């Protein structure tokens, strides 16, 4: 077909880069991180939406890899929230191990130029989001190292509130949109140069976002509120606001965000919502984010990473021009990422000073006076 | 002088490297980690045996910067082994700021290429290691992501027993030496290219790491038993498995570690515990380790790191040969990083299989049966 040989070409002209998959969840799930010795397996999965066969298959050409973790439900919130550390160091080891275990169809990448470079190597470009700042156990310590660990999104909440921001499924509201503290992580995910993961996150709460970022943000996995009303999609005040922001909505595949029954959901419906937001905010703000192993079924025509190449092609069956299909493919993420980039390299060149984490005194008046006396002496010396 | 122009051009010829420097936790101590605003003061600090200003002063061309927080203290077990993993992305997050900060002075380093190259542009290079096991909380991973996060040595032990090894300061035993965990952790130490450090270890987990390890190991700072009895520093039996090992002793500074009365160590004990350990398993063996910031005071002619050109001079005035001045000064903890980065590669290059931790099933028999059961679904289409 000459439709499906154009979907093709533009799939290896231009990196198709998915805003978030679960697979390293699935992992956690299936294999409990063990992956010594089942290559046959990670190839062919006897599980979930995503294995490196059908990732192949669908012609990918990146991935932001979610390092998902659960809200913490032990009664004890001291030591969920520290668990939820620990598993995050887990999910981006297992993560790191996938990647650097499969060379040859993965590579990791954190910026514009890591993807570009991966994409032009033949291998699908290997990004890293979390997906809830419950993840971090309220340490921005914990959040610049995840940062250098390659983590490149940070969703504000997942289905739980959290300290920075309020979570759209969860109800009464804690703070009514961003805490004071939210806000002020908002200037520290800026200047470190983490793009802001909106999706998940009340309507109040990206509004609120939306205004006081200096950089653009994605949804890395929602849907359009306009043609099916849920919680978990976006707005057409929000919509607006994304594009004076400058960000990009990744079109999200779970079928309750797409059809009020689920098991009415289709490939056509993921089309409608991505033309949506193309017609009414310009395509050089909607991207892909399917949520694959985010959920057991996908719509029809779009059951695992095998079938990006039926969507690609399904968009310029309704008309979409190439170089918009390119962008929503990819090339949309790269600019936002690339922009992200550029926004910390301006702040940290202008030497803005780092959000720091409330310590306690290690120290009494005793021992600190001990020093003091000690290097007055080293001083007469 | 003569001498003083002799130890002057080692200096600048070859960098010296000293193994164990407490700085980060000094900066927790007095500014809780919130440096914005305080470069006077971290050029000219009012504490302790560590600043900007004297570190260049004594024209030392490299440091391990210790990222130790104390073992836990809290009654509740999880809690506290989970509080010092946070604490340990904090004290790894203030050094990388440090560095970050303040690029003409500090450069950071992970291998032997990195240290030359941080020491032909005039800079410290500056390394990073952990000081105990209890750091990690039990999780391997977590150690894999703090040797990407910047850790090149893991000290197995501080002054408290773990699930690994045995501590040298406390009794009773609990192991003996290693644990089962212990003999393993080695193996993956030395696959994922992290050095060894055997300070703060008993005697008997010294032989028996010296014995199982497969790449040189070091002591960060560590004297000699012989000299000075005591818990801390390194028997005869254990300084020959150290030669057969190929590693390296960095002597330490520390004043009870030197003397039987602290008040009488100086920079000439220091001097013969080097040649002592020169003379008897050769200079390619033996390092500088300061632990300055790990004291009050230090001995008398090694008050701070502005005194490291009079131990330089001393130890040529009492016959030690440049070149053996130079192997002491650096030369040999680069010998066994780049030999430690040899191992990882061979090692990772012959496709062994890594330690993984041992985690909860979060999928029960019903999950995973509709998943299957998905899986097949998927397969008819
Ligand atoms: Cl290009
Ligand atoms: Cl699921
Ligand atoms: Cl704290
Ligand atoms: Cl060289
Ligand atoms: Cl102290
Ligand atoms: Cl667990
Ligand atoms: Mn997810
Ligand atoms: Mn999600
Ligand atoms: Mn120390
Ligand atoms: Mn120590």
């Amino acid at each position: 077909s000459p439709i499906e040989e154009q979907a093709t070409r533009l799939l290896k002209e231009v990196p198709l880069i998915d805003g978030h998959n679960d697979f390293p969840y699935m992992i956690r799930g299936w294999f409990r991180n063990d992956i010594n010795g089942q290559d046959a397996h990670l190839y062919d999965m006897p599980i979930g939406q995503t294995d490196l066969q059908r990732l192949q298959k669908g012609l990918l050409g990146g991935q932001f890899w979610s390092a998902f973790v659960p809200c913490p439900k032990n009664p004890d919130k001291e030591v969920g929230s520290l668990e939820a550390l620990r598993q995050t160091l887990q999910q981006l080891d297992v993560i790191h191990r996938l990647i650097e275990r499969h060379p040859t169809i993965l590579q990791f990448a954190d910026s514009a130029a890591s993807i570009w470079s991966s994409f032009r190597a033949g291998r699908v470009a290997s990004l890293i989001g979390i997906e809830g700042l419950h993840q971090i156990a309220d340490s921005v310590s914990a959040l610049r190292m995840l940062h250098r660990l390659g983590v490149r999104y940070v969703t504000l909440t997942h289905n739980c509130h959290n300290a920075f921001a309020d979570a759209a499924t969860v109800s009464p509201e804690l703070h009514g949109g961003l805490s004071r503290k939210g806000e002020r992580l908002i200037r520290e995910l800026n200047r470190m140069g983490m793009m802001i993961d909106l999706s998940h996150t009340s309507h109040e709460a990206q509004t609120q976002a939306l205004r006081l970022s200096r950089a653009p943000v994605i949804y890395s996995h929602s849907s359009i509120y306009s043609l099916r009303a849920h919680a978990r999609n976006v707005t057409d005040e929000n919509l607006h606001l994304l594009h004076r922001n400058r960000g990009v909505v990744m079109i999200c595949f779970l079928r309750e965000l797409l059809a009020s029954e689920a098991d009415q959901a289709t490939l056509a419906h993921v089309i409608d919502h991505i033309i949506y937001a193309g017609t009414r905010i310009g395509y050089e703000h909607v991207g892909i984010g399917s949520d694959f192993d985010g959920m057991l079924r996908g719509p029809d025509g779009l059951h695992d990473v095998s079938c990006y190449p039926a969507l690609v092609a399904g968009l310029l069956e309704r008309g979409v021009s190439e170089e918009d299909v390119k962008r929503v493919m990819g090339l949309n993420v790269i600019r936002v990422l690339e922009e992200v980039e550029r926004v910390a390299a301006e702040l940290q060149g202008a030497g803005e000073e780092c959000l720091c984490d409330e310590l306690d005194e290690v120290w009494n008046e005793d021992i600190k006076e001990q020093l003091t006396r000690e290097r007055e002496r080293v001083r007469k010396l």
